[PDB]
């Protein structure tokens, strides 16, 4: 019975989830330039979190405009890559939130480098969709492949030009061409490795050019980056429970109404109709696409416990749990009254009977007037 409140709970917070994606690069003005922090480290092949902070200036080469303070979405995917790494593919979509750079836009990008003393150089080339969103590039190993480490300490260093944003964010990355901008990068990992990055884009007969140069060391040889143990970037998360799992697994069920353990636009796009929202196809897609970890264009159970489990503060848990609330709250007057409650989980796809609706109503109602108020419908969650 709080196990329904559990159930509906956590879908309602998917939902939420789903339409809010963590920040992955947290951009601000300062100094004359714009900096941003990332603070996502690498998942590793153990199923641990390998933490990194990762610290950016980035300075127009002629003045431009500072935006203020602002949040990037990022998702990144290695969509294929030779057996020794050698050549790889990569693909990143990335939005900025609260006629010289055209709607096609190719690049080409040197990257040269060390890592714990190991020279290389990188070669590569890419193309997307500037204002849409979306990039790719091919990247292949010239010198002193294959790599003795983890390409994912690489992958974040080959193009800011390819972020949406707004209208009323001013767009510095694009404002700057054709001159172009520089950028530098710190990274410390959690073992005490370091990488500094110096990277310079501008703009040549119509493409963009990259040229990257890396300096890493002090990572241990058996550590994680050294030894290949790495799967891709990620945020924070926290541990689940055993319990929570089995939750998350019955909130997974309502939005998978086919049982083919994988989440679709359609069947996210029924749900969130029937409680009344109405997102664009453009939209679902975006928010499936976010949470694709593996890059497979489905969203599967895994992927729907790390949502979940993302690690948020207590501001944030709170302001998620406000939000729950004032769904299943229809009308707004801080009470959910029996009918609210049974539309709203029948909305959810969990038919009930009227003494099921009646048992929840009664499990949560502490104060005893027959309806559920913000203070017992957290104490329920
Ligand atoms: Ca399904
Ligand atoms: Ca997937
Ligand atoms: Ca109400
Ligand atoms: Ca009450």
């Amino acid at each position: 019975s709080r196990r329904k409140w559990n159930k509906a709970g956590h879908a309602v917070r998917a939902i939420g989830r789903l339409s809010s994606p963590v920040v992955s690069e947290r951009m601000y003005p300062e100094d004359g330039a714009l900096k941003s922090e990332i603070k996502k480290g690498l998942r590793l092949k153990d199923g641990g979190h390998y933490a990194a902070e990762v610290k950016t200036t980035y300075k127009a080469k002629k003045p431009v405009q500072l935006p203020g303070a602002y949040i990037v979405d990022i998702k990144l995917d290695i969509v294929s890559h030779n057996e020794d790494y050698t050549i790889v593919e990569q693909c990143e979509r990335a939005e900025g939130r609260h006629a010289i750079i055209k709607e096609f836009m190719r690049f080409k990008v040197h990257m040269e480098g060390s890592v714990n003393g190991h020279e290389f150089e990188i070669e590569g080339e890419g193309e997307g969709r500037p204002y849409e969103a979306f990039q790719t590039a091919k990247l292949k190993v010239t010198k002193g492949g294959p790599l003795p480490f983890a390409w994912d300490i690489l992958s974040p260093q080959f193009s800011k030009a390819y972020i949406k944003h707004p209208a009323d964010i001013p767009d510095y990355f694009k404002l700057s061409f054709p001159e172009g901008f520089r950028w530098e990068r710190v990274m410390n990992f959690e073992d005490g490795g370091i990488i500094h990055v110096n990277q310079d884009s501008s703009l040549q007969d119509g493409v963009f050019i990259y040229k990257v140069k890396l300096r890493g060391t002090n990572f241990p040889p058996d550590g994680p980056v050294m030894q290949k143990k790495t799967m891709g970037w990620e945020a924070t998360r926290d541990q689940l429970t055993e319990e929570q799992i089995a939750e998350f697994k019955e909130a997974f069920s309502l939005f998978d109404k086919d049982g083919d353990g994988t989440i679709t636009t359609k069947e996210l796009g029924t749900v969130m109709r029937s409680l009344g929202q109405n997102p664009t196809e453009a939209e679902l897609q975006d928010m499936i696409n976010e949470v694709d970890a593996d890059g497979d264009g489905t969203f599967d159970f895994p992927e729907f416990l790390t949502m979940m489990a993302r690690k948020m503060n207590d501001t944030d848990s709170e302001e998620e749990i406000r939000e729950a609330f004032r769904v299943f709250d229809k009308d707004g007057n801080g009470y959910i009254g029996a009918a609210e409650l049974r539309h709203v989980m029948t909305d959810l796809g969990e038919k009930l009977t009227d003494e099921e609706v009646d048992e929840m109503i009664r499990v949560a109602d502490i104060d005893g007037d027959g309806q559920v108020n913000y203070e017992e419908f957290v104490q329920m969650m």
